[PDB]
């Protein structure tokens, strides 16, 4: 079997990306933001804290006559950004991109933190992370992922995601349509329940390539990439009037700049983040400092290539036996 599924920025900024969901019988369709760096399928339900809910869509297990309780299991999670949800635990009929599990546990949300409530767009997660760190207790449970597995062609799904346009998830094949070039594969260590590798360097603009290890996760579901303070550093350093500031939370810069391109190496390979991706605009309405979307990890402690990085690139989860993570140009 396979699965492709159109997934669609949140906002003029790429915030997130949005992707539907077919849940239960009949299906009701919820808008998830598909996150490689978690584990959980959580969706607002009709059992969200009335106050929580702000334009999102719902599932109502209720309403679907494939949704059994999973009797005693419950869940919470944190992300790095300091937002949190918790509930309990239904299993029902989940389908992507006409990809269909049958028994997948669907984490109906009690509670969400004020970030999830504000943000009517996105009506809950689909974690594509390791099944180790999925948060089911007492009975841990896997992604969607890992129960599609067996079914698929091969076992793989890829991240395509679009600059201020729409992109796509693929489950169980690999589009050779979709990119330029070669795949390169690199190494994944699983230790951490990430989609944890080693970048192999970095440059800045038309600068010199720097060889330097650089371990990091895949994440879809965070925005911007997170480097060490060295090279955020030498980044920034190339755009006049670039700096650290404290009381935004990040580097900003001046909304006159031409940002520099950003390169990132897999292996032997080299995958370019135009300037363009590293903008994220005015840091309120009608600022002149932007905000950017290369930061320190240095508070964090992992580095992180969220959005920002991965949208330059067409890639490749291989969740075989050996699982490995391949990046192509597009």
């Amino acid at each position: 079997s396979t699965g492709s599924a159109t997934t669609t920025p949140i906002d003029s900024l790429d915030d997130a990306y949005i992707t539907p969901v077919q849940i239960g019988t009949p299906a009701q369709t919820l808008n998830l933001d598909f996150d490689t760096g978690s584990s959980d399928l959580w969706v607002f339900s009709s059992e969200t804290t009335a106050s929580e809910v702000d334009g999102q869509t719902i599932y109502t297990p209720s309403k679907s006559t494939t949704a059994k309780l999973l009797s005693g299991a419950t869940w919470s999670i944190s992300y790095g950004d300091g937002s949190s949800s918790s509930g309990d635990v239904y299993t029902d009929t989940v389908s992507v991109g006409g990809l269909t599990v049958t028994g997948q546990a669907v984490e109906s949300a009690k509670k969400v933190s004020s970030s999830f409530t504000e943000d009517s767009t996105i009506d809950g997660l689909l974690g594509l992370a390791f099944s180790t760190l999925n948060t089911v207790s007492p009975t841990q449970q896997k992604t969607f992922f890992d129960n599609a597995k067996a079914s698929l062609d091969s076992p793989v799904f890829t991240a395509d995601l679009g600059y201020h346009a729409p992109g796509t998830y693929n489950f169980g094949f690999i589009d050779t349509t979709a990119y330029t070039g070669s795949i390169t594969y690199t190494a994944v260590s699983t230790k951490q329940g990430f989609w944890e590798w080693t970048s192999t360097g970095y440059a800045v603009g038309s600068g010199t390539f720097k060889s330097t290890s650089i371990d990091g996760i895949a994440d879809t579901g965070t925005t911007l990439l997170y480097l060490p303070a060295t090279v955020v550093s030498a980044y920034w350093a190339q755009v006049s009037g670039a700096k650290s500031s404290s009381s935004v939370g990040g580097y900003v810069f001046p909304c006159s700049a031409t940002l520099p391109s950003f390169t990132f190496g897999v292996g032997s390979a080299r995958i370019v983040i135009p300037g363009d991706y590293i903008d994220f605009g005015p840091i309120s309405t009608g600022s002149s400092s932007c905000f950017g979307g290369i930061q320190s990890s240095a508070g964090i402690g992992i580095n992180i290539f969220g959005d920002v990085a991965l949208k330059a690139a067409f890639v490749v989860f291989n969740g075989a036996t050996t699982p490995t993570l391949g990046f192509a140009s597009k």
